[PDB]
């Protein structure tokens, strides 16, 4: 679904996580200037559970906003 | 030490998801009054950060550090 396909683009290496490299990307492409560690604590606000990556759970749980 | 660098990991990583973040890094350098600006400790943060997912985990940290 639209969501499925997004966390694939945003998912560089295919390894299931957004990590805080490739949400930084995410908000280059989004054209929203970020300092890397104002992106940092964004991941963090993402990671509900705490083990430092963003699956998809946790994706989705943001995008419902 | 394994001891003496596991204190220092946990110390830097103050959300405790097992990885140094830059804001972490940055809130560790201002704790010790290190003059550095917050683009000099981003690319510490980047040099120390191997596989490039922008997380210091503890290998990374053990292999900077030594
Ligand atoms: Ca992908
Ligand atoms: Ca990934
Ligand atoms: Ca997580
Ligand atoms: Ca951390
Ligand atoms: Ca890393």
């Amino acid at each position: 679904e639209e969501l499925r396909e997004q966390f694939r683009v945003e998912d560089k290496d295919g390894n299931g996580y957004i990590s805080a490299a490739e949400l930084r990307i995410v908000m280059t492409n989004r054209g929203e200037p970020l300092t890397d560690e104002e992106v940092d604590e964004l991941h963090r606000e993402t990671d509900i559970d705490g083990d430092g990556q963003v699956n998809y759970e946790e994706f989705v749980q943001r995008m419902t906003a």
